[PDB]
RNA sequence: GGGGAGCCCUAGCACAGGUGCUGCAUGGCCGUCGUCAGCUCGUGCCGUGAGGUGUUGGGUUAAGUCCCGCAACGAGCGCAACCC
């Protein structure tokens, strides 16, 4: 594992569309691209998966943002691996911060599926059930892996800091461990736990990813086997 | 034999009456923009604050009707809908 199977096939990026500090964890900027020094990776990683097997051991919530097309299908697996609430297709400004008002519509939501399973098949309008069907799939569309989140998630995984640094300026509001990921595109500060890779490699959130997933698994027990990789990742 | 009320009258009397004026005193009724697609609240964010937000962005629809984006997630009177 680690700095070797990250020189299997992801490193850094960023082609110097560059915050100052970022470049701080920066090995030269050959060929036009930053490289990630991958040794000070693996001082990260190993703060990093001290606070995370912490939290895993004590079990206290972490609240992986995906956002990219990549990364969202991945992560939403890992995130169903790992046993966290997440973000599915779409970041909302409500959750993070509106959480009661979300309360209400998984509240909502779970009205919906419970009156899937009741005879609603007989009377009641069409054009009503029309409606219904509507806004149930996409209130299951933004609303999937966060829809067991109840009590604030004590920090985040999460993708890319910097549109999930929208997610994260909530985070960062609330006195939340951002852990979250990403490349010489976002600024360090911003992240509370700083993880410096690329976020381009859909391999690299593979690798990232279900790492830290089995990880927080090894703190509770049970290692299997990481699902989604290398199919999606080149196919 | 005298007086009470139903009662009509003559005088003073309290009084009534006005389709006399002011819609620049008005309720109410209604006409209108015009079936216009608008108007707006809760909570979160943005700004020192007024306040912005949503609802600013693109297709589409009879439509703020529906989908996407998005610092917002909704909700209400209207829209629709139930009445004919």
């Amino acid at each position: 594992v680690k700095e070797l199977l990250e020189a299997g096939v992801h490193f850094g990026h960023e082609r110097k569309r560059w915050n100052p500090k970022f470049a701080r964890y920066i090995y030269a900027e050959r060929n036009g691209i930053h490289i990630i020094d991958l040794q000070k990776t693996m001082e990260e990683l190993e703060r990093t998966f001290r606070f995370i097997e912490d939290l895993a051991m004590r079990g206290g919530t972490i609240l992986f943002v995906g956002t990219k097309k990549q990364a969202q299908d991945i992560v939403r697996m890992e995130a169903e691996r790992a046993g966290m609430p997440y973000v599915n297709q779409r970041w909302l400004g409500g959750m993070l911060t509106n959480f009661k008002t979300i309360s209400q519509r998984v509240h909502r939501l779970e009205e919906l599926e419970a009156l899937f399973a009741s005879p609603e098949i007989e009377e009641r309008p069409k054009k009503e059930q029309v409606r219904l069907k509507h806004e149930l799939e996409r209130l299951q569309k933004y609303l999937s892996g966060f829809r067991l989140l109840k009590r604030l998630p004590d920090a985040i995984f999460v993708v890319d800091p910097t549109k999930e640094a929208i997610a994260v300026r909530e985070a960062r509001k609330l006195f939340i461990p951002v852990i979250a990921l990403a490349d010489t595109d976002s600024d360090p500060d911003l992240v509370d736990y700083i993880i410096p890779g690329n976020d381009d490699a859909i391999r690299s959130i593979q690798l990232i990813l279900s790492r830290a997933v089995d990880l927080i698994i090894q703190a509770r027990g049970g290692v299997v086997e990481p699902s989604p990789s290398y199919a999606l990742v080149q196919e």
